[PDB]
């Protein structure tokens, strides 16, 4: 579905513009690559990735699916 709609929820962590290094200290999330976004997305959907907050990542991500997913990294790819 529209890959800015879903991800909503989690500019309130990366902020407006997903450049904001949510919490743990993240990279910016803000052009991380698409296929960098989706992969990583998916590891976390499926629980074969990790960081400082995977746990909460994971727990996010969990409300979505592989096409979601593709949409989310696609709008983050260019927030
Ligand atoms: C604050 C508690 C967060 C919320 C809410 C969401 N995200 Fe996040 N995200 C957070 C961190 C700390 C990081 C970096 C990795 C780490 O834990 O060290 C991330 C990362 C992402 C990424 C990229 C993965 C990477 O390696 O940087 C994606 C694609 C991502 N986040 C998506 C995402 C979604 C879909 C969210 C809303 C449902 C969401 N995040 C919320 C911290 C936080």
């Amino acid at each position: 579905a529209d890959g800015a709609a879903l991800y909503k929820s989690c500019i309130g962590c990366h902020g407006a513009d997903g450049s904001k290094a949510a919490m743990g200290s993240a990279k910016p999330v803000k052009g991380q690559g698409a296929e960098e976004l989706y992969k990583k997305m998916k590891g976390y959907a499926d629980g074969s990735y990790g960081g400082e907050r995977k746990a909460m990542m994971t727990n996010a991500v969990k409300k979505y699916s592989d096409e979601e997913l593709k949409a989310l990294a696609d709008y983050m790819s260019k927030l």
